């Protein structure tokens, strides 16, 4: 029973964010700033209802969803694309498919210990992020 992802989470590692951004066609000036940043993620979860805020000194990104309910997602201030997003549970892993112009786009997020893991995929690029829970 580890579906409860509530909390404030501070990034401790960010593997291949460069490759994931390049797969999304982010220009190199934007990548040069974005690759260096520590992100914070705030998850406010009530059952299958999620309100999430991911923040940094450069850009912030909010996304709210209900697990199992497809929604329109506009990745404002990121790659600025429109996708149809669906989040589901696979066991206790939160899985998102972002259907749109990029193949194999989505993410998976899950808890282990006091760490949150987030793997973001676009095409043949996977970015692996780890966050530690803030007290
Ligand atoms: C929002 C902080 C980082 C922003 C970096 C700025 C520009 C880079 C442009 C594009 C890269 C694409 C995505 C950023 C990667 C992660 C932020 C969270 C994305 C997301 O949907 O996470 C889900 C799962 O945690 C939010 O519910």
């Amino acid at each position: 029973m580890t579906r409860d992802q509530n909390g404030t989470w501070e990034m401790e590692s960010n593997e291949n964010f460069e490759g994931y951004m390049k797969a999304l066609d982010i220009d190199f000036a934007t990548r040069k700033i974005a690759v260096r940043l520590t992100q914070t993620k705030v998850i406010d979860q009530d059952g299958d209802n999620f309100k999430t805020k991911t923040t940094s000194t450069f850009r912030n990104y909010d996304v709210d969803f209900t697990v199992g309910v497809e929604f329109d997602e506009y990745t404002k201030s990121l790659d600025n694309r429109h996708v149809k997003a669906l989040v589901t549970w696979e066991g206790d892993v939160l899985v998102c498919v972002q259907k749109g112009e990029k193949e194999n786009r989505g993410w998976k997020q899950w808890i282990e210990g006091d760490k949150l893991y987030l793997e973001l995929t676009c095409g043949d690029q996977v970015c692996r992020q780890v966050f530690k829970k803030k007290l």
